């Protein structure tokens, strides 16, 4: 990940004007839509939190959790730490990132800071549900000037995405002011 | 460097009791001694600064500044960013690190933050002197409880090194309380 840390602008885009900041969300959304497309119900929820972190969750199968034979760490960690632009870029440029994977009846939890895992992926409990959730806090060391998520930029993009992805429910929630939207298109 | 960041204790030593914190200084000192031996004057100065950083300087030839043909960056950057455990470990676990190299009539400077270079090694001026200097600020995210450098732990190890490296002068300075020593065999 040090290649991304050396020149963040080359991977995420302009880190001053806010376009790079919002590209962080859309990169994670693309991964969530991919996971949502595999599965029948297909819902993603994008939440702008009061602390200016964003979470993106899907109810798909859950990203793989088994140990990668070569890398010697969970497949999830490989996805988060090995170089659209990839979720590993978002991880590298986030001062904190929380990963929650529900898969094979088990809840898996891992925490990252600036792309560095704080511990190995751990089974913390049990669950009837399946899916992946990433919540990330953009790095204030990288993202300057514009450091807050504008609702309208996300809302407009997710509406455009809904029409390309049939049967996928996309919910947008703003916990700062309670503003909500639900984009769901059934075409085909 | 992410392997070091992931398990700092395995490379530097215990990050809570102060062992790891002081090993950061000793790792830089090892490289300073090697450089000091290859020069004429053969002196190292270890300075504990008031803001809880440590600088280690030698008066040797200066570490190489030219572009590494494989890595495609300065040889100095390769030393600071590629895996004694190496100064790259110290760089990875320092919230800031300042590198200054005096070599071939020129002063070179570079700044790192958590092992990430902020710019390429750059020529900032001219000089007749030669040597290398690294000043590092230990990461308070990694190093907990014992965050401040105890003078006597450093003094003890530098004394041992002065006997083993008989030709090399070693000065220790503490800018917090003005305490100082000069170890030379
Ligand atoms: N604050 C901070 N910034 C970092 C960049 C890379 C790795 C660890 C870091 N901790
Ligand atoms: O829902 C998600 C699915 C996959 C990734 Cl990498 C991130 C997500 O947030
Ligand atoms: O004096 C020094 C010489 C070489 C290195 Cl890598 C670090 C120093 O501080």
């Amino acid at each position: 990940l040090d290649a991304v840390r050396k020149r963040p602008g080359m991977y995420i885009g302009d880190t001053d004007d806010g376009t790079g900041l919002h590209h962080m969300v859309f990169e994670v959304v693309d991964n969530a839509i991919d996971e949502a497309l595999a599965g029948h119900c297909k819902e993603i929820i994008v939440t702008i939190h009061a602390d200016n972190s964003v979470s993106v969750q899907d109810d798909g199968r859950g990203i793989p959790t088994g140990i990668h034979p070569e890398e010697g760490v969970s497949a999830a960690e490989v996805i988060m730490t090995v170089l659209g632009v990839g979720v590993s870029v978002v991880n590298a440029l986030s001062q904190k990132l929380e990963l929650v994977i529900q898969r094979e009846g088990k809840i898996h939890r891992q925490i990252y800071e600036h792309g560095v895992p704080q511990a190995p992926l751990a089974v913390t409990g049990e669950t009837e549900k399946t899916g992946t959730m990433v919540r990330f806090w953009p790095s204030l060391e990288t993202f300057t000037n514009v450091t807050e998520f504008e609702y309208e930029i996300l809302a407009k993009r997710l509406r455009e995405l809904s029409f390309l992805n049939s049967g996928v429910s996309i919910r947008l929630r703003d916990k700062r002011d309670g503003k909500e939207d639900h984009f769901h298109y059934e075409g085909g």
